[PDB]
């Protein structure tokens, strides 16, 4: 094997992070919690042996996935800190979400209220509203990527994925890799854009507010079937406002779709209680959100 | 850890196998040389661990593996000889392959000689005739998937992506898994029978010839975009006889190409020489095919 070391120097910005608990893994990377030896402020380390960069394509998606997320500040956007590497390893600098993700909350809680799903889906929104404004496709929004910090605000992470539209009605011909939420023009191979990341926020809220994914089944490509079909149904509980704007959201025809920016303007916000924000217990219990003091 | 056993007891046959030697592992299995301990005759024995199969639709996959190739017996199919299991493994007992498969062959010679091309295409040809009349779409014939036994014989082997087609006409909507030469019906998602198997020996039949894959990039979905253009091209240097029969199976309508059983009387086989066998050292040297006692 290759030992990643105790502690992490970054020779240009002069600093050194301490290497603290083990976080996770997935793809190629596992996860820590740094803390800068001299501030002592905590960060999410993500460190990829270069072992597993031999291949030009695996390095150039890599660099890409900085670039984009390194050029990206937003309030709802994961904090990019820094990068650097040694002979070994590279090391990616990010912002902390000590709340993990909407993954964690939805395994917790399934089905959450409409005041919450409409609190985590206007940050989810606002987060994209940025990407998209500043021509950055996802393409891989799911509960998976949308991080939680200590006030229940929703950062997204994970560009490994991203893509820059670099021309005006430039369509995307190729996705390298895999995404959950994954639209219907990428299935075909027929060209995709920004559209794409709105189809992943309808299932995004399909899920929120049902409790389950719209396409889901236990095969994936029996899955990507129901998605070219459009075979999901909403239940009849689910009221007809949200019903609706899941419809608008999660069609066949990306053209037919809302963009990013009409999505807040929609009855589903504009007439339902919006708290402005969720107390801890909501990773836990249902909130009723009393009047009462 | 859950450690492999050193001996397999097949309790119905009553048959016991002594474990030999590593020979290789992908997908869930780790592979062993393994005799019987009785009769002394060698078997492959692929071993997949139940703890990668908690999910209905995995083993599903695995049953269906097996199904389809217990009830085949052929001259270039693998010899299926049995399958079992206990609580922790499923062991497979297939014919075991000594000069491992036309990968190893391609890696170490590149491009081929015709005859040689010729030679090995019509026993795979032949293994497939066999697999189609009997209703079987293999969907994964690659140079892996080729195996070679002492005498330089093709065995097709790995069943894993095969499916049966019950009924004719019947159109199969889908595939799990990802095969190496992927036949544009299946990449767009439009449905897809027999035909795949021939797109397959298409691309064999360039890659032993040319000594490379038709639609190779650094990249799979650009390789799966090139599939969709049908963008590939054969080098001058390739005789006109074997050009032209790539390029009637390497098209993009299904319904275009050869079927199985048309292949073998194709000029490129009946006006050229086919030796009778190749010698060993085929493996490392090209042979010239002397008239010279
Ligand atoms: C860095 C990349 C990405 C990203 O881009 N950003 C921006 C990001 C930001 N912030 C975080 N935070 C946290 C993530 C995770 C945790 C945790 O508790 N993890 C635990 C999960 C279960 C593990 N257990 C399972 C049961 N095992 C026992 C066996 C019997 C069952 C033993 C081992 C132990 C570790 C805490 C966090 O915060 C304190 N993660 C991020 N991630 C990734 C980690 C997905
Ligand atoms: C069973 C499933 C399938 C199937 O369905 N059928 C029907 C089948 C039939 N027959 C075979 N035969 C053989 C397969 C393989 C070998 C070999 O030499 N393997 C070696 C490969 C390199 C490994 N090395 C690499 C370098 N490492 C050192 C490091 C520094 C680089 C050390 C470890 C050591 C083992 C020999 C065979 O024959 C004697 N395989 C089959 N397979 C699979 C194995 C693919
Ligand atoms: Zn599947
Ligand atoms: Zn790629």
């Amino acid at each position: 094997a290759k030992e990643i070391p105790e502690v992490l120097v970054d020779p240009r910005s002069r600093r050194r992070y301490v290497r603290g608990r083990f976080l996770g893994k997935g793809g190629f990377a596992k996860c820590f919690e740094i803390s800068d030896a001299d501030t002592k402020e905590v960060f999410a380390g993500k460190i990829v042996p270069k072992s597993l960069l031999l291949k030009p394509h695996q390095r150039e998606k890599m660099s890409m996935e900085i670039s984009i997320h390194r050029s990206l500040a937003h309030q709802h956007v994961v904090g990019f800190h820094g990068f650097f590497e040694d002979n070994d390893f590279v090391f990616v600098v990010l912002e902390l979400c000590r709340r993990r993700s909407l993954l964690e909350l939805h395994k917790r809680r399934k089905a959450l209220t409409e005041p919450e799903a409409r609190y985590y889906l206007r940050q989810i929104v606002l987060g994209c509203q940025y990407l998209h404004r500043n021509r950055v496709i996802h393409r891989d929004l799911k509960l998976g990527n949308l991080f939680l910090n200590e006030d229940l605000e929703v950062k997204i992470g994970d560009f490994g994925l991203a893509t820059k539209v670099e021309y005006d009605g430039e369509r995307k011909k190729v996705l390298c890799g895999t995404p959950n939420y994954i639209a219907p023009e990428v299935l075909s191979k027929k060209g995709h854009s920004f559209e794409v990341d709105v189809w992943s926020i309808g299932c995004i809220m399909y899920t929120l507010l049902v409790g389950k994914p719209p396409f889901e089944t236990s095969c994936l490509k029996e899955t990507y079937l129901r998605i070219k079909k459009n075979e999901y149904s909403i239940p009849k509980h689910i009221n007809p406002v949200a019903a609706s704007l899941i419809q608008k959201m999660l069609q066949t025809d990306p053209t037919a779709r809302p963009t990013i920016n009409e999505l807040l303007n929609d009855e589903f916000f504009t007439s339902g209680y919006i708290p402005a924000r969720l107390p801890i217990t909501c990773l836990t219990i249902p909130p009723r959100f009393s009047i009462a003091p």
